[PDB]
């Protein structure tokens, strides 16, 4: 009985409803499986060589990678039951949208200090260095000091797969059609999202606060790339760019 604003003047903290764990458990399971090799990702990856690496050869690695890296996300997608009721320009929409945020969240939680290294595809471990000069520039910075700041959050699979669902539903992107619905899905999900938090009783003081703001450094590494997708059609050659790539980015 969503009394919500009353439970928090009482100063409980609601755990997720029946319908939420349900919710919960989807997102988590769509996430488990489009997670490139799940818990097993420290061990099945190969360092980039300290020798290579906007510097071409390093680029052409990522690139090489970034197909399945994309569609991984679309099946994460398609996982959701509310993305399948959405109409079809509003599902690319959101999918343009929110294809880098989620790959940048992706590789930022597989930050390792020991090597301060990051694991694409969970195939390749990159240095801040090699993925700065291989294309992404500043957004590299971005990332790395994302994955190194998400260390302390101990995010788990749920909370990952949430914030996910969190930046696909986003409303604001420019095209939709359906926005009061995907602004309904989105606040079903922070709803679930908060509530699963609570339960996980994390030993951070104003852990949500916190959390919401790595939503914003995510969009704005998207926004970030964005541009940085620019400058590299102008510098690396039209040749070096796998369709796929082409079309999320425009
Ligand atoms: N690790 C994630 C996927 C992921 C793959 C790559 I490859 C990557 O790096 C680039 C590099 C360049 I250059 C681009 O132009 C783009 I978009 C992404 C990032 I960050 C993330 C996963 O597990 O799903």
């Amino acid at each position: 009985s969503h009394m919500e604003e009353l439970q928090k003047s009482i100063g409980h903290k609601p755990e997720p409803t029946d319908e939420e764990w349900e919710l919960i458990k989807t997102v988590t399971e769509a996430h488990v499986a489009t997670n490139a090799q799940g818990s097993h990702w420290k061990q099945k990856r190969k360092f980039l060589p300290e020798d290579i690496g906007v510097d071409l050869e390093a680029f052409s690695h990522f690139t090489k990678i970034i197909t399945p890296a994309i569609t991984r996300v679309v099946d994460f997608a398609k996982k959701l039951p509310m993305f399948c009721e959405l109409p079809c320009e509003d599902q690319i929409i959101l999918l343009k949208g929110c294809c880098m945020e989620i790959m940048s969240l992706r590789a930022a939680v597989r930050y390792d200090p020991e090597s301060e290294t990051l694991t694409l595809n969970g195939e390749m471990a990159v240095t801040r260095g090699q993925l700065k000069n291989g294309g992404l520039g500043v957004v590299s910075d971005a990332i790395f000091d994302l994955g190194m700041s998400l260390s302390s959050f101990n995010l788990d699979d749920t909370e990952v797969a949430l914030l996910q669902a969190v930046l696909l539903m986003s409303s604001d992107r420019p095209g939709l059609a359906c926005v009061e619905r995907i602004e309904k899905y989105q606040d079903s999900f922070l709803l679930a999202f908060e509530h699963y938090i609570n339960y996980r009783k994390h030993h951070v003081t104003h852990f949500w606060p916190k959390l919401l703001m790595k939503v914003t450094d995510l969009r704005m590494i998207g926004a970030c790339h964005a541009s940085r997708f620019l400058h590299m059609k102008v510098e690396c050659p039209t040749e070096l760019f796998p369709p796929l790539f082409l079309e999320v980015f425009e």
